[PDB]
């Protein structure tokens, strides 16, 4: 129900997963997993990603009507 | 690490907990817990709350470093 535009956005600024991971101060695998519908980032983590992206979270992560 | 402005924002726009709950089609407690000290909103729910509020998620739920 959540769309992850992190990769879509991340590629726009060409930020490395490791960079994003470093920005989140978390393991890359977290980013590697997050870009994928494996699981969604925590609200705090997601906000950090949005902060790092300097883009609103909603643009990066969006909820989908069911 | 998350500061919840839902309680503050929701009241600013005079949306009732029930109103938001009704908009999200959820029990009031779900909203109430979120705007309380209980628990943070689900990412999908948080997005819905922001969306229904027509307020960005970050404004409502913002991340803070530990």
């Amino acid at each position: 129900m959540i769309i992850n535009n992190l990769k879509l956005i991340r590629e726009k600024k060409k930020i490395s997963q490791s960079e994003l991971a470093a920005l989140l101060e978390v393991s890359r695998q977290t980013i590697n997993g997050i870009e994928k519908n494996k699981y969604n980032p925590s609200l705090q983590l997601a906000l950090k990603i949005a902060y790092y992206l300097n883009t609103p979270l909603e643009d990066i992560f969006q909820w989908q009507p069911e």
